[PDB]
């Protein structure tokens, strides 16, 4: 509704709107205008500007792109100075680096193969908070460093007033309030972390910011303690049903365990998402609580792909644990859905549940090498990056590599001299 | 009653709710959510939640247990910024490490037993207060110091307009108010300190922080001075009357004396939750007032199990001392009810009362080792860790046994070559 749109900029008496996405990486990103601006030919042409602002979103020769905002989505940006709104988009021209549009042709996809109507997930997505961080690096010296008045070092350093011997203690501190808490709660949002991640991402902050305090996503902000995984639920359904409620273990069915192959056989690709950073590496490594372990099951709690049995056969649903909150949640649903889309269709099969000690069983996969592994992405290749390209990111990019392998190569010439004498 | 539950967050307006349990060590912990998720389903179900945040609570292949919040037990959270409430839980799944299920236990067994109905005790248990303590350790230091506006060091130091002249002495501050205030006397709570026992802890540090100050439980604070005791008063009853109450020494009777034989025989064991610290060992040290002598009477002050004598039959109880303010409450509370209800199927006596010099008659028990205190642990056995398991710790504890051992394992195999060579 465009007439929504309009009348909440009276309702609440907006003199600004803010325009918002998301980058490649996974953070995002915003610009504003007066709210005296917004007509009718903004709802069918967005708002052209210069991409060259950006090395991987336009050319020279190129220099127009479109914000395309939506009439759906629209919110009061309460967290402002002044009486404002908040409008998230997606960006075109084009185009196909937009990780929210391409989140949608996963959604598109699911449609048109018959195979469902929609999709049911939600998330669980953990954090980290401090008062004082300080990390730097220069020729000399490389360093982080991070405190909260809750951490287990601070009770025997001396205060204003004195310490309050209240502090929380190693991989001892699971006493937090929920659900941390005016970015979902307000909204009643309930909905999958699609467009609802970048409201807690940016909420978390915020709320923080106004409480002396900061906030962030780091997968692994501390060592010998727990950290910022991204754990999900995730669910199909059509005509007002579930689609993986049946009969077989732990309450799941045949198109389940097949979507449960395709996730397992695509582990090793989603990661590329799931984990972008090597702070989620550090977080998947070795340990009695670790969730690197590629397998499903209803009981071995360190198994990547549990079953979130119920009572109710509506609610028989499945448990992601392969990432951490380091990650892009457009490209996450998009890739974690791209898995299972193909898995329906290999008619691949999950083996048997894990029961026994926390890994093995499957884990294999697998072999030993980046060649098999490359060997896997030019074989299967169909549960991996299903669909699109790619064409507007290999033009802007072109612009980009152009400039530098001018540079480059006159830098070449001279080295090559260099090397003659 | 669900129904108050749901009338308190309308008639005190609540935003948010805080859920409160406390860890095996003996500290609290909450979490918070928005008071608009309170719905039907939550007081027969509780929240679930993933359990690998805490090291010995679950394991990989089983990450979910359930908080348990309670419908006779909500409270406003005044000392809060905002409008909000407050909560205490059971934890389950399971479950057998949560502290208050394993305190209920006891209770449960004493009215199985038919020994009695209920138990009627209360504490007086001791706290520091303090403006600017310091505590730290390193590979080249250790110290720990501390300071406050009533402390005898002060009188000799400047301040900003000239010191007060009116400090404290060395065992010469017995000076303060009470009842220390606000967690038990808008309440009139009463009850004894199982539930009782957090809201007085969390209390004492969020008014003394309110007032520019810190508080805490540290049973030696400092050298030479006095410290945080946990001292108590202990009764049974059933059918409306005291069940203490008799003609033996100090108006006690029978199984009172049975009681006190079974508290006698546990010390050696009940110090394990009543002294769970360094700083209580260092409290319980040989003095002038002392408390760890092992014996009962009516005179002879440093005796740990005084008899609180009366001139209303009603008010005959006994007074336990062996104890200091480091100890975890609903443990304490389950240990030195589990010692009294087994001295009354032994048919164990208490000895002749202590009415002379400050220490001996009984002290005894006793065997000087570790041997015959194991031999003990093996033996009598029955006054000590009374049923239940451990069932639950063992399962989650594996968890993390598990990949413990594999890095063990790994840097062991590592460690054999390096002897080898």
């Amino acid at each position: 509704s465009a007439e929504h749109v309009l009348t909440m900029l009276n309702e609440h008496a907006a003199a600004f709107v803010r325009f918002e996405a998301t980058d490649a990486a996974g953070a995002s990103r915003s610009k504003s205008i007066p709210a005296q601006f917004f007509e009718k030919v903004i709802h069918a042409r967005g708002y052209l500007e210069d991409g060259e602002v950006n090395a991987g979103a336009a050319g020279a020769a190129a220099s127009d792109i479109v914000l395309m905002p939506e009439l759906s989505t629209a919110a009061v940006a309460a967290a402002a100075a002044a009486a404002t709104a908040a409008v998230i988009c997606d960006g075109g021209a084009a185009a196909a680096a937009s990780p929210r549009y391409i989140a949608r042709a996963a959604l598109a996809q699911l449609q048109a193969a018959g195979a469902a109507a929609g999709l049911l997930s939600a998330f669980i997505a953990d954090f980290c908070i401090f008062g004082v961080p300080e990390v730097i690096n220069s020729k000399t010296i490389s360093f982080p460093a991070s405190t909260t008045a809750a951490a287990a070092d601070q009770p025997q350093e001396a205060a204003a007033g004195g310490a309050a011997g209240a502090a929380a203690g190693a991989a001892g501190g699971a006493a937090a309030a929920g659900a941390a808490e005016i970015c979902f709660l307000p909204e009643a949002a309930g909905a999958a972390a699609a467009d609802n991640a970048f409201t807690l991402r940016t909420g978390l902050q915020e709320v923080a910011r106004r409480y002396n305090a900061i906030a962030s996503a780091a997968a692994a902000a501390a060592a010998a303690a727990a950290g910022a995984g991204s754990h999900s639920i995730w669910d199909v359904g059509a005509a007002g049903t579930n689609a993986f409620a049946g009969a077989s273990g732990a309450r799941a069915t045949l198109t389940g365990a097949k979507w449960l192959a395709g996730l397992l056989a695509a582990a090793a690709a989603a990661a590329a998402a799931a984990a972008a950073a090597a702070a989620a590496a550090a977080a998947a490594a070795a340990g009695a609580a670790a969730a690197a372990a590629t397998a499903w099951g209803a009981a071995a709690a360190a198994c990547a792909l549990n079953i979130a049995a119920a009572a109710a056969a509506k609610g028989a649903q499945i448990e992601n644990k392969a990432g951490a909150a380091a990650a892009n949640p457009y490209l996450v649903l998009a890739a974690t859905v791209a898995a299972g889309l193909d898995g329906i269709q290999s008619a691949g099969a999950a083996a048997g549940a894990a029961a026994a000690d926390a890994a093995a069983a499957a884990p294999s996969e697998i072999p030993g090498k980046m060649e098999d592994a490359l060997a896997a992405l030019e074989q299967d290749a169909e549960c991996l990056k299903a669909g699109l390209g790619e064409a507007f990111i290999r033009a802007a990019v072109a612009a980009a590599k152009y400039e530098l392998e001018n540079e480059e190569t006159d830098a070449e010439g001279n080295k090559f001299l260099e090397y003659f004498i």
